[PDB]
């Protein structure tokens, strides 16, 4: 039906320094 992962990728990109 969905994939909570979508949500813990958009967090990888936030770690941008």
């Amino acid at each position: 039906k969905w994939k909570l992962f979508k949500k813990i990728k958009f967090l990888h990109s936030a770690k941008k320094f």
